[PDB]
């Protein structure tokens, strides 16, 4: 099965998952240079006031924290989007080491971490039926640097050693989101996918321009989490990103001069 060891990892997916090798795949190296600057797009909504964390668990791959999404709480809309898209769930991705860690990297430059916040458009009823769209999922990109610590992460990686191996799962209700966010709602823009198997092309990306400082000691206590299961040989969870992947046929807009 998948994962992201040397007989696992990203480039061995294809073999199960041939859209690997597709036209729009994620991430991608944002070149700031030859991104064009879109006076067309909107800024972007973020409305999270409502939301509802419920949950966080180990997958195997990441964390995720997942909210309720049977109404619409906590949603992103405008910026590029047409329609209401609804969060589900957040994730990072991150590093051994902080010189490496995000999924996109901005001029090949590489962060220590990367943040998914996950909606899926709600006229498609759910996400499973979302996927299978083209506009289905819009996944805000947020990028993480070592520095100050980001106080609002701290509710996350103080719950991390309860939900230690793959399919570990704990109470994670009244988290607000909003405090993972930076000032800036700068964006690129650009079509792609999910960036683990099934690896469907279904994601309007938007990443922020403007990075969060997290503190050394915050990402330390992601990379002790563990991909395997419990009572299974231990395997830090570090280095869960997919590189860059090629651009193809796509143009990456800015929402930004
Ligand atoms: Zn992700």
């Amino acid at each position: 099965h998948w994962g992201y060891g040397k007989h696992n990892g990203p480039e061995h997916w294809h073999k199960d998952f041939p859209i690997a090798k597709g036209e729009r795949q994620s991430p991608v190296d944002i070149d700031t240079h030859t991104a064009k600057y879109d006076p067309s797009l909107k800024p972007l909504s973020v409305s999270y006031d409502q939301a509802t964390s419920l949950r966080i668990l180990n997958n195997g791959a990441a964390f995720n924290v997942e909210f309720d999404d049977s109404q619409d709480k906590a949603v992103l809309k405008g910026g590029p989007l047409d329609g209401t898209y609804r969060l589900i769930q957040f994730h990072f991705h991150w590093g051994s080491l902080d010189g490496q860690g995000s999924e996109h990297t901005v001029d090949k430059k590489k962060y220590a971490a990367e943040l998914h916040l996950v909606h899926w458009n709600t006229k498609y009823g759910d996400f499973g039926k979302a996927v299978q769209q083209p506009d289905g999922l819009a996944v805000l990109g947020i990028f993480l640097k070592v520095g100050s610590a980001k106080p609002g992460l701290q509710k996350v990686v103080d719950v991390l050693d309860s939900i230690k191996t793959k399919g570990k799962s704990a109470d994670f209700t009244n988290f607000d989101p909003r405090g993972l966010l930076p000032e800036s709602l700068d964006y690129w823009t650009y079509p792609g996918s999910l960036t683990t198997p099934p690896l469907l092309e279904c994601v309007t990306w938007i990443v922020l321009k403007e990075p969060i400082s997290v503190s050394s000691e915050q990402v330390l206590k992601f990379r002790k989490l563990n991909f395997n299961g419990e009572g299974e040989p231990e395997e830090l969870m570090v280095d869960n990103w997919r590189p860059a992947q090629p651009l193809k046929n796509r143009q990456i807009k800015a929402s930004f001069k």
